[PDB]
């Protein structure tokens, strides 16, 4: 029976890390990595977390079973995480999930749940897995315009007149912070405009925010989040604690649902409820009661938020510099996009060929669409890549 | 939208618990003499070298780690573990391995029923209806005897046709504690091949019946016969781990041309589910496999909670004996797991938990693990006092 399995696409990550491991060239870089590592090139386990499991380890007495949904320190602490004082408990439902690609998942399966005749509006372009799940899930997408080649920026004139053409029940699916793979982020003003734009529709939001920390700091990287969470009645939000907590492989994150009423908020926790349940029962405990550890013990939590934006600051001094670079280089702006993105990504805006010609001459590995990792950059490899990006022609 | 949203049904036996002098023998989690469920030493053990040996948490296998894979194959097929041809894919648990298992199938066969035995978990029937495949049962527990109705169980199992699913639990019947003798094993290999059945073994209690070992030879005997079977496990309660949730599937091939499809739609599974699986329980897990000495202390400690419960059911069947003469429980003697449905009815049941507060699920399900000396007597007195 099984023969009749159809041949599924590899994870392609494996295709890039094994193209740049058969290289042979002595000073090839990679800058398709898509998690953050250090000076020395290392993915390190935060003080705070590791702190957070010496406690665990001391201070858990049973593995039994525990919350279906996830643990209530979990879910306050990270709705206050995202929220802050917005957050109205009456009318929130929270869901513990396996990462944010989990609460993407579910999040698409409570949607559909309610609205057979779900649509899904993605920004163009956007994390290829939003595209594969919902293609797995069979649900309708639409696109709509978001990354302007020419500029870098955001093409908001083109994702508003798109966004106009959403019908109420309909889905759209917004970064909440540093956009990836394009690294080019929304104003607290051009999110007030697409809010409106949203109750006009009666279009739900789905926020997928995985980087809140990385752009401009925590708060101010959920400010568009907040945004929305206060004017639309109901909003959907999968959150992420792989990248700002630096515990990807713990598989932790979840789904936050807004609800108009107490009501409405029962029916919403019983059906993200019976999802874990039907899916596999329950959520993984370690990573998120790491988090709740973290966020609930003053000591480990200032520790965190300070290495955190250590990291942040890190990142943008190496846009200041790169962007630096390719000033003098270029002798023009042109380039000055690299210092105005957010994230840890930023899209070249570079032809494939051009990203062929690079790799080739110059033994820089990125993405095929010219997406290149921050992080991956410093002081020896800026001049490399200034270098490439102005002599291939970009 | 959200307000279109209409009301689930609540899981029974979770809800159970939510009603709890108090006696709990609901909810399938081992539990010692003073009624508290431990973290196992070497599992502890594991996870403080965990804390000294690992330097990094970025993203790891999509399929779960090639160490974990191979100690979970070997610990379930022994030396019957042809690589060449098995898949495996680390889950979120045994039911998370259980949702891939029937959406894996389901993709091969479109077509698909499954076949589950009366009485069976009702997570299975559950998450089968969320699903919505076709859901045929066969006899397996005898209402009278509290043993197996082999003969129904044959009967029904033929009716079954290529492409079906049969669903049969490995050991440990949860909610029964009725369980299949390897030469009633040989025959279900019989009907299974002759039919061309699928056949999906829920492994939940490795180590909980007569041994590890002992326990997997039904599994070992079909996967032996039978060229294309799947296998869900679950290291929850062998482990004691039941919150890291930790599983994983293992698909087994004719050849290692439908291995490599298996493998990457297994993959392409967990990715469009969740992208990577749990690594914590996973990493206790093979830490304690590859490390002689943990190995040794948790198959050790495994073995004294197995033969503890063993014990219980011994006093529980005496016990109730001194209070009629009659062998009539003596299936509790019988019975090998956690659980063992007694012959109650509803009314019964509820008689038990309102008159004496002692609490169990609804079918007479009972957790032994959850009697005592101190409980016991009690116990074998209400259910002779409520008249079973
Ligand atoms: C990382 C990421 C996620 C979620 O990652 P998890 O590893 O599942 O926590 C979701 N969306 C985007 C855009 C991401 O970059
Ligand atoms: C425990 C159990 C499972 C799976 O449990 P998980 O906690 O999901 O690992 C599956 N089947 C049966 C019969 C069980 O008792
Ligand atoms: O590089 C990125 O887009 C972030 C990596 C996150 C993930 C990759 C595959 C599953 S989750
Ligand atoms: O008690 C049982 O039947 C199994 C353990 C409890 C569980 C219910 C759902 C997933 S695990």
């Amino acid at each position: 029976m099984l023969g009749n399995l159809k041949p599924q696409a590899p994870d392609k990550i494996l295709a890039l890390m094994g193209e740049f491991r058969a290289d042979p060239r002595q000073g090839k870089i990679d800058l398709g990595v898509g998690v953050y590592k250090d000076a020395t090139g290392h993915t390190p386990i935060m003080r705070a977390v590791h702190a957070a499991e010496q406690r665990m380890l001391e201070t858990e007495t049973t593995k039994t079973y525990a919350g279906l949904s996830g643990e209530p320190e979990f879910q306050k602490a990270m709705g206050e995480l995202i929220l802050g004082d917005g957050l109205k408990s009456e009318t929130t439902a929270t869901l513990a999930t396996v990462g944010g690609t989990g609460a993407l998942r579910q999040a698409l399966e409570l949607a559909r749940m309610a609205n057979p005749d779900l649509r899904v509006f993605v920004s163009d372009p956007t994390w290829p897995n939003h595209v594969s799940i919902m293609n797995f899930m069979g649900l309708p997408v639409q696109t709509y315009r978001y990354f302007d080649a020419e500029t870098r920026g955001v093409d908001f004139e083109g994702m508003k007149a798109d966004l106009a053409a959403a019908k109420k029940g309909d889905m759209v699916l917004l970064h909440g912070c540093c956009h990836n793979p394009t690294g080019a982020n929304l104003t607290l003003d051009q999110w007030a405009e697409i809010a409106s734009i949203l109750e006009k529709t009666g279009a739900l939001p789905l926020i997928d925010l995985a980087y809140q920390g990385f752009g401009d700091g925590l708060e101010e990287d959920a400010a568009g989040t907040r945004l929305i969470a206060s004017r639309i009645p109901e909003v959907l939000i999968a959150a992420s604690c792989s990248k700002n907590f630096g515990i990807y492989r713990e598989r932790t994150g979840c789904l936050l649902a807004l609800c108009a009423d107490a009501a409405t908020r029962e029916l919403a926790q019983g059906a993200m409820a019976f999802l874990n349940r039907q899916t596999y029962s329950f959520p993984p405990f370690h990573g998120a009661k790491i988090v709740s550890t973290v966020l609930t013990t003053p000591e480990l939590r200032a520790d965190w938020m300070a290495e955190l934006e250590a990291v942040r600051s890190g990142m943008l001094r190496l846009r200041e510099q790169l962007a630096g670079e390719l000033r003098d280089l270029s002798g023009s702006d042109r380039f000055g996009f690299v210092a105005e993105h957010r994230g840890m990504f930023s899209r070249l805006g570079a032809t494939p060929e051009q990203v062929k010609r690079i790799k080739e001459e110059f033994g820089i590995y990125m993405v095929g669409d010219s997406r290149i990792n921050i992080a991956g950059l410093n002081d020896n490899t800026i001049p490399i890549l200034a270098r490439a990006i102005i002599e291939v022609g970009v």
